[PDB]
């Protein structure tokens, strides 16, 4: 037996429903997201940290000329200088103090802490919703975790379970992102070479121990103006360490819809939005046949104070006759109502005090049970808190949000325009029979 | 000096230009896209390929009852069996020959051979673009890679080059790929999860030796029948055989615009369409004064037999009366006309031969020398060979192609009926004012 729901997607808060087979007693389905990941795809394009300024050792030919070759090692910079005269230790590292060129190298890696102090770059894209529902029938319970795109199926030992395609796409990733230690950054970056110095990303990589770097820190290199040996040398600040500094808030605390951004993988985990429609195929052992569960004569509905809000704060009570001893369902037919309880004994003859929330002025909603309705009518009052630590369990309607005083008031006040002009277009019509008449 | 060039995509062909500098003798350059590689952005779905359904051997309670549990192996099937009695080489295996439960057990694995024949379902994102770029200006050559997306730069030691972006984006993937063996499929495949029995991908895996297996074979154990213990089973074949069988044609020999796709990593190289926008900063020493190459004094064009082929199937001299020898550039300034030679030796008082091609029935094109212009107008005939293995050096232009025999015909039939018309026009005038006078 195949029941199609519309579940909505919000973590913790269950949704009830009652299936009726029709030769069959009516059962009870609860089902709760326990859990709910969405994963985008994810392919890492480069990796970059504050580079290490690697310079090695200076040459020099001491009475000749040497030429600065080429290499593919990341921002390979070298230059030559003529006479230098370098002095070491004891005074004097060069005979010809003329025609004494140098030469200057000076190239960038990563430095030995970036193994794990680096920023990880990504691009992102369509992101798919696998969620972990908790589905009660009957006298079952099972568990079951399963990817919401209405054709990856999940199965547990007799329940069969399609859910999906979520309602309203949503991914809380821009196009591109950074990772840094967990903390996940909405952040543009430049692409694969497309390398910009003094900014994010001035080096990139494949990985941390790559031999294939590109890097490009904007360095020159300057003569050397004093006695002593050495290779002096300016360099662009180190960008890595610029968006360190003006790297903002991460993504934990932006993403909207509350959903918990976590890393390896890349994913937000309870992510409530929207609804997500579900079809069970219920095993047919479950149900049971209506000669056997008590069928009830008749119920009458008494609602007892309530206040609409988030909490089971109204309450109501159900005058029952049955033939038998049981253990009826009970739901809520209505949109903006819900109940606590789902499955309550049942005598020959009594009374059974009930709980349940809503969000409209007025309870206008259609208790059911074991399949036999009535329709509940009531006045509930504001609540008294403002703020709640709890989160709203129906959602909030037009045409039942609105208080059947206020209704009769708009109604009386819109009615009274249009039969005024009923009353005006009957006398101009009585007025031109009787000139017709008359004429 | 900045020069701003639109070279077409089309590698092996070179493309000439003249950079002419306002004080400067004009410059020659050539522009050859040695290589081109558009390589997307992938990240493994998962691995599939033939699976081996392994059966583990049968247990047999004497006379108790087994029970079957839960497993995680890729599409576990597990099943029980009452009376069974089963024989060996014996022919009595249990005892109390009744109620002599069966336990029947299955899954499926990674063939041993999957290690090399195994398709890999990819996802393919937005390619960027790589070309390599030999760049010879007056005498100088260099060779470069650059990113084709108007950002990144390519620098060889005084060239700085800016290359992009392309000016219609083309990627030959579609949205998922699968690579076998080196071959590409543009095949979309189910979704991580989204096992179908019988078709690609109902066995799933993110690596060859991962445990997280994951299948749906839609494999049913069915009751032992025979006397001797053997557990039979039925199972769908297999999708990837099935897959393999109705692979189609690989990508190789239908990606458009022909180019070869490669593997490891996957890209498309030598694949032409479109044009780039490349901008060179050629370095200021490589420009000489006017001054110090011969300028000539007057030059004229005579054009000798010129056929629009694919090839340079066209021929004219050029008298010159000049200076001083020299190494004068040249060049045409016509997009339907280029040239086989990009500079000359030039004596003070003489004339040089020279070749072109063009795609136009008619020579209406400017050439070039030492920057002084001349105009070559001559009529060419259809080409003879109908077909070369040669690609065509430029485009036809928008009709451009007009020769002046129907340029003639069809404004002389056009122009007919404009003056007929302006003749009507002027009559009905005339005859107008001659009543009005006349009235």
């Amino acid at each position: 037996f195949e029941h199609a729901t519309t579940v909505p997607n919000v973590p913790g808060i269950p949704y009830k429903a009652l299936v009726e087979r029709a030769g069959y007693a009516p059962l009870n389905l609860e089902i709760t997201v326990v859990s709910s990941e969405l994963t985008p795809s994810t392919n890492k394009e480069y990796v970059t940290c504050r580079f290490h300024t690697v310079i090695p050792s200076p040459q020099v030919k001491c009475c000749g000329s040497l030429e600065c070759k080429a290499s593919s090692k990341a921002d390979y910079t070298c230059r030559v200088f003529g006479g230098v005269y370098p002095f070491m230790w004891g005074g004097a590292q060069c005979f010809c103090d003329s025609e004494n060129t140098q030469l200057s190298e000076a190239y960038v890696e990563f430095a030995p802490d970036c193994t794990i102090d680096h920023a990880v770059a990504l691009k992102v894209h369509t992101a798919a919703l696998k969620v972990g529902l908790r589905i009660v029938y009957g006298n079952t319970t099972a568990h079951l975790d399963t990817f919401v795109n209405g054709v990856t199926p999940g199965s547990s030992r007799d329940l069969k379970v399609i859910a999906g395609p979520i309602s309203a796409a949503f991914s809380p990733f821009d196009h591109k992102v950074v990772i840094r230690k967990g903390l996940v950054y909405n952040y543009d970056f430049p692409e694969y070479g497309a390398m910009k110095p003094g900014a994010f990303g001035d080096i990139q990589a494949s990985s941390l121990d790559a031999t294939d770097i590109v890097a490009r820190t904007d360095i020159r290199l300057l003569k050397p103006s004093v006695k002593n040996i050495h290779v002096p040398y300016t360099q662009a600040v180190s960008g890595y360490e610029m968006w360190k500094n003006n790297s903002g808030r991460p993504l934990q605390e932006t993403a909207p819809f509350g959903c918990k951004i976590e890393v390896e993988p890349l994913r937000a985990s309870n992510c409530a939005y929207g609804h997500i429609p579900i079809s069970i195929d219920i095993p047919d052992a479950a149900f049971v046949r209506s000669s056997e569960s008590p069928t009830i004569l008749e119920v009458s509905c008494t609602v007892a104070d309530c206040i609409y809000s988030a909490d089971f704060g109204g309450s109501l009570t159900l005058q029952y006759k049955a033939d038998r001893e049981g253990h009826c369902p009970v739901h809520s037919h209505s949109t903006t109502a819900v109940l606590k309880e789902a499955t309550t004994h049942v005598t020959a003859v009594g009374s059974i005090t009930l709980h349940f929330s809503t969000s409209s002025p007025q309870a206008n909603f259609i208790v059911s049970l074991c399949g036999k309705k009535t329709t509940c009518n009531a006045e509930c009052k504001p609540p008294a808190d403002h703020i709640i630590g709890e989160p709203h369990k129906v959602d909030q309607e037009f045409q039942a949000a609105v208080s059947k005083t206020s209704w009769n008031w708009l109604l009386a006040l819109f009615g009274g325009a249009s039969s005024l002009i009923v009353v005006g277009l009957i006398v101009l019509v009585c007025s031109s029979m009787l000139i017709n008449t008359r004429r």
